């Protein structure tokens, strides 16, 4: 109707600490990403992917239609930087679509 309000959003972060590890092993992590923007996440002329991969070849960016997620393969070192770079662009894309006034 009017004068509405809401909140109680979702949050996470318990017993979290800046830890590290040392071991030459293959690390494969996934990143929760939509598929409706598979054309935007990739780019008109494949630039977003090409760029990332260009800087991080060791990392393998995979895209799924059903799983609706991105599978990364490589060294926890790079995999972390790559998977992160995607978590940022994926957020900006969504934020743009459907501008929240209040």
């Amino acid at each position: 109707g009017s004068s509405g309000s809401s909140g109680e959003p979702e949050k996470l972060g318990q017993a979290l600490t800046e830890v590290y590890a040392k071991a030459n092993s293959f690390t494969v992590s996934s990143v929760a990403a939509p598929s409706w923007l598979h054309r935007f996440i990739i780019g008109k002329k494949g630039q977003n992917l090409a760029k990332i991969t260009q800087q991080m070849p060791k990392v393998h960016i995979e895209f799924t239609e059903g799983e609706d997620k991105i599978t990364l393969e490589g060294p926890t070192e790079d995999v972390s930087v790559a998977q992160e770079q995607i978590e940022g662009m994926v957020k900006d894309l969504i934020n743009r679509s459907g501008p929240s006034s209040g």
